[PDB]
C-alpha cells in the first residue's frame, strides 16, 4: 500500500525518452542486468548505469531524460513509486539530524546511488509485492530513511522536500481538482501569493503554465492506468483534458508512446 511498482523491458539499443515528465511522487528505478546510458537533459550530462545504480527522482520535479540499453541481453527496468503517506512516516527519522540538513542545497532532482547487493535485494522484494520475505513497517522506515539520508549527504542537497514549499502547494492544489479549468489567477487566489513569486517555481523548471498543468494531468492519467483502468476515452476526460486527441498528443510528447501502448506496457 506504501509502494507502487512496475517492471519494463528494454531490448537491444531500445530507448525510453521522457520530456516534461512531472514527478507526482518520489520514484526510484534501476536495471536488473547489463549496462544502460542515461542522458539527463536538465543537467546536460550523460553517464552509464549498471545493475547496482539506483536513480532517484525528486517529487514535483519536471524530468527530461532518456535511457538507452547498451546490452545484448534483454534488460528489465524496475520503477518504484513511494506514496506520500509512507514518505511522511519517514519525517521523524530524517530531520532527526536537521541543522546538518540546513547546509544542503536543493538543485538536484535526479540523483544516483551505487549500492551493494543487500540494497538491491530489499528493493527487488518491494517490486515483488512483498511475496517472499515480507518486511515490517519499522524495517522499511529505517531502510528507506537511511537510504535517502546517505544520498542527500552524498550530493549535499535536499531530496525529501518540505510541505510548505511553493511547488508542493501548487501541485497538491491542482491534483485536488484535476478537472478544474486552472489559470494563473486561480493559483494566486488559492495560495494568496503574488504571481511574481510563484512564477519562479515554473521558470526554474523550464515550463510555461499550460505545460505545467498538462504535465500534472499526464502523470494523473498514468496513475489512473496503473490502477487497471483501461478505457483511454475515460482516462482522457477523467484527467481534465477537453478531448481524447489533445490528451494523446500531450501524452505522446511526454512519454514517446501512445497512451494505449503504455497501458499495455503496464500488463
Ligand atoms: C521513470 C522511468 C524510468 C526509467 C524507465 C521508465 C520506463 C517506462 C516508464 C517510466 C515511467 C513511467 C511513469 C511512472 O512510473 O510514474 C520509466
Amino acid at each position: 500500500k506504501s509502494f507502487q511498482t512496475n517492471v519494463y523491458r528494454m531490448s537491444k539499443f531500445d530507448t525510453y525518452i521522457f520530456n516534461n515528465l512531472y514527478i507526482n511522487d518520489y520514484k526510484m528505478f534501476w536495471i536488473d542486468s547489463g549496462i544502460a546510458k542515461l542522458i539527463d537533459k536538465n543537467c546536460l550530462v550523460s553517464y552509464e548505469i549498471n545493475s547496482s545504480s539506483i536513480i532517484l527522482l525528486k517529487k514535483n520535479s519536471i524530468q527530461r531524460f532518456s535511457l538507452t540499453s547498451l546490452s545484448d541481453e534483454n534488460i528489465n527496468v524496475s520503477v518504484i513509486t513511494i506514496s506520500d503517506s509512507f514518505i511522511r512516516s519517514l519525517k521523524s527519522y530524517i530531520l532527526g539530524d536537521l541543522m546538518i540538513r540546513n547546509l544542503y542545497s536543493e538543485n538536484k532532482d535526479l540523483l544516483l546511488w551505487n549500492c551493494e547487493h543487500n540494497d538491491i535485494a530489499v528493493l527487488s522484494e518491494v517490486v515483488n509485492g512483498f511475496r517472499e520475505i515480507n518486511y515490517s513497517d519499522e524495517f522499511l522506515k529505517v531502510f528507506f530513511s537511511g537510504f535517502f539520508s546517505k544520498v542527500e549527504k552524498k550530493y549535499n542537497s535536499i531530496f525529501i522536500t518540505d510541505d510548505l514549499d511553493a511547488m508542493e502547494k501548487i501541485s497538491c492544489l491542482v491534483k485536488s481538482d484535476i478537472t478544474r479549468n486552472w489559470r494563473w489567477a486561480d493559483i494566486c487566489g488559492e495560495l494568496r501569493t503574488n504571481r511574481m513569486i510563484l512564477k519562479k517555481e515554473l521558470e526554474s523548471r523550464g515550463v510555461k503554465f499550460r505545460e505545467l498543468i498538462n504535465s500534472i494531468r499526464i502523470s494523473y492519467s498514468i496513475s489512473l492506468m496503473k490502477t487497471g483502468e483501461f478505457k483511454i476515452k475515460q482516462i482522457a476526460y477523467q484527467s481534465g483534458f477537453a478531448s481524447v486527441s489533445y490528451f494523446s498528443t500531450v501524452f505522446k510528447s511526454t512519454m514517446n508512446v501512445a497512451p494505449s501502448e503504455y497501458l499495455f506496457m503496464l500488463t
